[PDB]
């Protein structure tokens, strides 16, 4: 497996490039529109071919590049059934997405948004804004739900093996990766917290409205158009 | 081996945490003073003990945390013989630094600075500002020399195995890692460039002086004191 983590300073978004060493097929997870040239340049120079693009959820902080990438490489766009309608492959819990020899298992992890999903790839999982490094995404927009996010964290993600690496969709403090074992112990909002305790925290976070939410959400519904 | 890459947005500096699974000894490479609490919290939560702190070179963009870390954990500060005098272990080309059962081989890679070195750990090398992702550090300050840097890249670093991962001290475009094979083929300043060609490029880069060099350099020669 060929693995590359990409960072977009503007939105603090993590883009993930996973390549299959057999078929040389590559997939970009949560790519950013402004970073299209960077991403494609990395794919080519690593001697891979972009055949898939995954979106963990409809983003409100950046414009997805899935649409722009599909125009350039004819890659398959994958998303939640509750996500962008123009996505070629719409997946739900239990589904699998084949990227060459790579088999991604789809995990439904709503809470941040109702269309939020996670991609399990063996020893690692890409969780988007559901599970972050020592935190989690907000639940006050995009039909978010604190109670639902608690289920996605404790029952869906935390049941994964301890050594499983967690690659989040964002980080604002310079952390690049965490693990399930780490979060089951040191997550300030979930570890030692009940559902009601977790709900009370999220409902009273008092955070400013997402900067690009009124622009990004409609655009990302159309795969960034 | 426990590996964690940390990013400091203010200086675009990459800090590297390498932990030994056997002895639980950990080392921080190029730690940032403003990120001391973050770094130590990561070391503890990963069940490790900071015993060593490496610095690739005297930095001109941020204050090193080696001194402050030495105050808290009594960690061994390692640096070049031309680096900070208050460093406990001063190394040169050919030397080895052992962090538990981890064996770091020291590679002398001047050019950016006269005290710039690289740490080889098996399948990966930490190059500081000598070799960057699709680039290299500037050679017009703190005893920098384009001729030396060309030699450090082509004769010292590029002779390492192709599959060797390269973890740079900085990146300003969101790239986290490259490899020797990639840079031998796609480095815009060295690939297909002679020594004289490379020198003339660096001689006329026309860059603004690092707006911290007058504060950071003398401070980092005192290990961030
Ligand atoms: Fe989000
Ligand atoms: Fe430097």
């Amino acid at each position: 497996m060929i693995f590359r983590q990409l960072f977009d300073s503007e939105s603090s978004t993590y883009t993930y490039l996973i390549g299959d060493e057999a078929t040389r097929q590559a997939v970009l997870i949560d790519p950013v529109l402004e970073q299209v040239d960077r991403d494609l340049q990395m794919v080519a120079e690593l001697d891979l071919t972009l055949t898939h693009v995954f979106d963990t959820h409809v983003h409100a902080d950046h414009i997805t590049a899935s649409g722009a990438l599909r125009e350039r490489t004819q890659a398959t766009v994958v998303g939640s059934v509750n996500g962008a309608s123009c996505a070629n492959v719409q997946v739900r819990h239990g589904d699998e997405v084949r990227v060459g020899q790579l088999v991604f298992q789809v995990l439904a992890t709503p809470g941040h948004t109702d269309d939020s999903i996670s991609y399990l790839l063996g020893d690692r999982v890409f969780t988007g804004d559901a599970l972050l490094v020592r935190g989690n995404g907000r639940t006050d927009f995009q039909n978010g739900n604190a109670s639902q996010l608690y289920d996605s964290l404790t029952r869906v993600l935390f049941t994964l093996p301890d050594e499983t690496l967690v690659y989040p969709g964002h980080d604002y403090k310079g952390r690049t990766v965490t693990s399930i074992a780490e979060e089951k112990r040191h997550n300030p909002r979930v570890a030692g917290k009940s559902r009601e305790e977790f709900i009370h925290i999220m409902e009273n976070l008092n955070l400013p409205r997402p900067k690009l939410i009124d622009a990004a959400v409609p655009a990302n519904r159309a795969c960034g158009h």
